[PDB]
């Protein structure tokens, strides 16, 4: 319940685990909600994963 806006994926993101969710660079990952501080709960497209806030930026 955050109000949580769309955060943009400025920074490359090679996962470690298949889990993350694959951050291209440019597009922007509709959130859910945020879980645990760095890592966020989203879908890029048709695939949802956890990613670490600090490659994408909620600045739209």
């Amino acid at each position: 319940g955050s109000m949580g806006r769309q955060c943009k994926v400025l920074f490359d993101y090679s996962p470690q685990n298949e889990d993350e969710l694959e951050l291209i660079v440019g597009d922007v990952i509709d959130v859910i909600e945020e879980v645990e501080e760095g890592w966020w709960s989203g879908t890029l497209n048709n695939k949802l994963g956890l990613f670490p806030s600090n490659f994408v930026k909620e600045l739209e």
